């Protein structure tokens, strides 16, 4: 899976 | 400092 | 899905 | 210490 | 969005 | 989109 | 100046 | 091309 | 902590 | 060594 | 020192 | 591919 950073605010590590 | 995100929705980023 | 992290303190990690 | 990521399938991560 | 570190060379920060 | 870092004296970002 | 991610709980982008 | 962090276990920087 | 990641290959996200 | 993102302008993936 | 990226075509990595 | 990092201290990089 892949580790993607992201943010709608926080950043967030997401997990795909 | 951190880089923080916001919209305004775009996202854009700031320092503080 | 997300990686959290949280306080166990040292920092611990879940992913939901 | 360093984050470590396992398998239960789903991505798990813990630190040591 | 994601925030996926990307390059074609500078590496940049590509908002998805 | 991009994210830029620019010199404004400290760093500032933009996303474009 | 460093870019580095950090923790205390959400992820941030520290600017050092 | 992306610079996407990805794990199957170890983290590697994919390149995409 | 910070989030910082290192070698030793591939990589580890390492906490301090 | 560790991998620590900066930037001056673009980011750079600084090894240490 | 930095890590630089450039083409070969795959995206290749070297260190100055 | 995955970026891979080589040092036994100066690094060396590759595309795998
Ligand atoms: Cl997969
Ligand atoms: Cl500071
Ligand atoms: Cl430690
Ligand atoms: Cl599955
Ligand atoms: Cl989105
Ligand atoms: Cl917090
Ligand atoms: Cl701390
Ligand atoms: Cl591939
Ligand atoms: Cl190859």
């Amino acid at each position: 899976a892949y580790l993607l950073f992201y943010t709608e605010a926080k950043v967030a590590l997401a997990v795909k």
